[PDB]
């Protein structure tokens, strides 16, 4: 027997103790090696409810990947509370890998495996495990970059769509890669991402179409960020230790719906970081190709209010809430405690 409860999970990583990329020294103090033969339990005949919105594992992975930048991505000048902090700024290796998260002794994760699961509700097929999968800490904003992708069809994840103030997570269930590049040899911050149309239009059709079936079949209309910070209006991301400011204009009209889409992308030393303590400044870009291919498995979506009288939907590509891209990779996750 068990029941749904809180604990203080630790994590299980094959960093390199000898890699002096952050994510890997980070992994290597704070993370203990992985099981090569973990075990899984399938409960037959067992419902269990699930709330990817409320849990607590996301809350902890939050507080690690906070404590990682802490420790490894410290702005020569930091800008909080009105304070004003300067320290050393060295460029360092940056490159996300893979964090299971673990329960231990008396408690139990619980794991959905219902292959359209949207995050809430009941789950039909569950299993227990010690550990969660793989999950790398990749922080961005609009798209969610190197995740998991759906088993079989494309789906939309929410606390609730009828709240246009709930963030809405698209879930892909074929990867589209990015890829990004600063080049050598002018502007050292100027870079640019190349997506393959043809199939970056397939992709948003069908996401297109999975809407209509959320939304009473109601017209699905894209459309740029309004207002807001360059972190929400654009797609930010870091690559290499550089933080990427990248315009998604190109990707977020409904027009195509096939050549390369090249967009217009710069390297901003001055951040507002994600951790919502205030402004970072960084030391500029490293010289040379700046390059960084990334796999595109999700979407970050905010719907437009005042629409109920009309038969258009318009979203938006959103982010700022870097816990939502955790509930990405946590959804099928809950602890329980047993006795
Ligand atoms: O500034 C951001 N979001 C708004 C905050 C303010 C307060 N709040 C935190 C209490 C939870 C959300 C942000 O996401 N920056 C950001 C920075 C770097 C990258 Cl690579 C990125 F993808 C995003
Ligand atoms: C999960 O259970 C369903 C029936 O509820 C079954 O059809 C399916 O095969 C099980 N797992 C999957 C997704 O294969
Ligand atoms: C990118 O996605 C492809 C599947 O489309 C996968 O083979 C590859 O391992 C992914 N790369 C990552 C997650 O870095
Ligand atoms: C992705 O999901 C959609 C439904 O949302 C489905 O029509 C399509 O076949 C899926 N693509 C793949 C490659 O499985
Ligand atoms: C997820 O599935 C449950 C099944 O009961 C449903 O109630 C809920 O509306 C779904 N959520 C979304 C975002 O579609
Ligand atoms: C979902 O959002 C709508 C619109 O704000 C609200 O009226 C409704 O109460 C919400 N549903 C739940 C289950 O809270
Ligand atoms: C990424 O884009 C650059 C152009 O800036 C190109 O030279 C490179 O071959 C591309 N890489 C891949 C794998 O497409
Ligand atoms: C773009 O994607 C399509 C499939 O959607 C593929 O057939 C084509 O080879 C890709 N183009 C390039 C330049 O790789
Ligand atoms: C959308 O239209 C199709 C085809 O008429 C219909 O089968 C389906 O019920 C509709 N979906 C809605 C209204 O959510
Ligand atoms: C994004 O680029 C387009 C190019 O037409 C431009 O019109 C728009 O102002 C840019 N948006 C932002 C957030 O700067
Ligand atoms: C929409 O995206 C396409 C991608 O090829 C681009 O060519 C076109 O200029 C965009 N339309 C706009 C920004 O209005
Ligand atoms: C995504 O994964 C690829 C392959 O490991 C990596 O090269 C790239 O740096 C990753 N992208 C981001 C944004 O971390």
């Amino acid at each position: 027997v068990w029941k749904d409860a809180d604990t203080t999970l630790f994590c299980a990583s094959d960093a390199k103790a000898h890699e002096t990329e952050v994510h890997n020294v980070w992994a290597t103090h704070a993370c203990v090696p992985t099981d090569p033969n973990p075990q899984e339990i399938h409960l037959e005949n067992v419902t269990e409810n699930f709330n990817m919105w409320k849990n607590n594992m996301v809350e902890q992975m939050q507080e690690d990947v906070i404590s990682l930048w802490d420790q490894s991505l410290q702005p020569c000048v930091k800008l909080t509370g009105g304070s004003v902090i300067k320290q050393a700024c060295p460029k360092i290796s940056f490159d996300p890998i893979p964090i299971h998260y673990c329960t231990p002794a008396g408690y139990v994760i619980l794991k959905c495996n219902d292959k359209n699961f949207n995050g809430t509700g009941p789950c039909k097929n569950v299993s227990s495990v010690q550990c969660t999968h793989g999950i790398k800490p990749v922080v961005s904003t609009q798209l969610l970059l190197n995740g998991s992708l759906a088993e079989e069809e494309i789906i939309i994840r929410s606390e609730n769509l009828t709240n246009n103030a709930k963030t809405i997570i698209v879930h892909l269930n074929k990867s589209v890669e990015i890829n990004c590049t600063r080049p050598s040899n002018g502007d050292i911050r100027k870079a640019y991402c190349e997506i393959n149309g043809t199939k970056w239009n397939k992709v948003l059709k069908q996401v297109t179409e999975k809407l209509k079936e959320h939304f009473n079949n109601k017209t699905i209309i894209f459309q740029p960020p309004s207002g807001g910070d360059l972190e929400i209006t654009m797609h930010s991301f870091n690559c290499r230790g550089e933080f990427f400011y990248c315009n998604t204009t190109q990707l977020f009209n409904n027009t195509c719906i096939n050549g390369t889409i090249t967009l217009p992308c710069k390297i901003k030393q001055i951040i507002n970081m994600w951790q919502g303590t205030g402004q970072a400044m960084y030391a500029p870009p490293i010289d040379g190709k700046i390059n960084c291919v990334s796999n595109i498995t999700g979407i970050l979506l905010t719907r437009d209010g005042g629409a109920n009288n009309t038969s258009n939907e318009t979203f938006r590509p959103g982010g700022g809430n870097i816990k939502d891209n955790w509930r990405s990779e946590l959804y099928k996750y809950k602890v329980v405690q047993i006795e």
